[PDB]
């Protein structure tokens, strides 16, 4: 065929069910992260190419970092339960990874306070037991689907994207095979 299973895609042996459609982790630590975030603009391809009535869901993962790692999972619960993720998650990555400013969880608060959110409205939500619950999720559907890289992909809790297994000749045809490779699971 033309997408095989273990070439642009795995099968997870394990289903998740109830698992979100598009499901998508990554850490502000990790280098094809920082890469799928702003040189390819995976997430943002892939939507442009989803059908009508399919959501799209991003998560951070603690296993990378360490302390800061976790710190970082808490933040990208406050910035989505603020609806903020647009705005931060460009000075995170380069935060960390460019100009490696971000050393504490002061340093990611002031990101978001220069990105215009109000100090006390971050504080807030970061204390906030919605933003406990959010933090959990991110754990359970990490846990759930058995994850120790990333970036990963899952489709509707039972496939999993194989970038590896992708021409990376040209960043474009790339993110495209990619995109596409997501629509097809997706209409699996």
């Amino acid at each position: 065929a033309q997408y095989e299973d273990g070439k642009q895609y795995t099968t997870l042996e394990k289903p998740v069910a109830g698992a979100p459609q598009v499901l998508e982790f990554f850490s502000f630590f990790c280098p094809h992260c920082y890469q799928f975030e702003e040189v390819l603009h995976i997430s943002d391809n892939v939507k442009k190419k989803l059908p009508e009535g399919v959501k799209m869901t991003k998560y951070h993962v603690n296993f990378m970092g360490g302390d800061l790692g976790k710190d970082l999972t808490q933040a990208w619960a406050v910035a989505m339960a603020l609806g903020v993720e647009d705005k931060v998650t460009v000075p995170l990555f380069e935060g960390v990874q460019k100009t490696q400013t971000i050393r504490s969880a002061s340093d990611i608060r002031d990101v978001f306070i220069n990105a215009g959110i109000k100090g006390e409205e971050y504080d807030a939500a970061w204390n906030s037991f919605v933003v406990k619950s959010l933090v959990a999720q991110q754990e359970k559907a990490a846990a759930d689907v058995q994850l120790r890289g990333v970036p990963a992909m899952f489709v509707n809790g039972k496939y999993q994207l194989n970038p590896q297994g992708m021409d990376t000749s040209n960043m474009d045809v790339f993110v495209q095979q990619y995109a596409d490779t997501v629509k097809y699971l997706s209409e699996k």
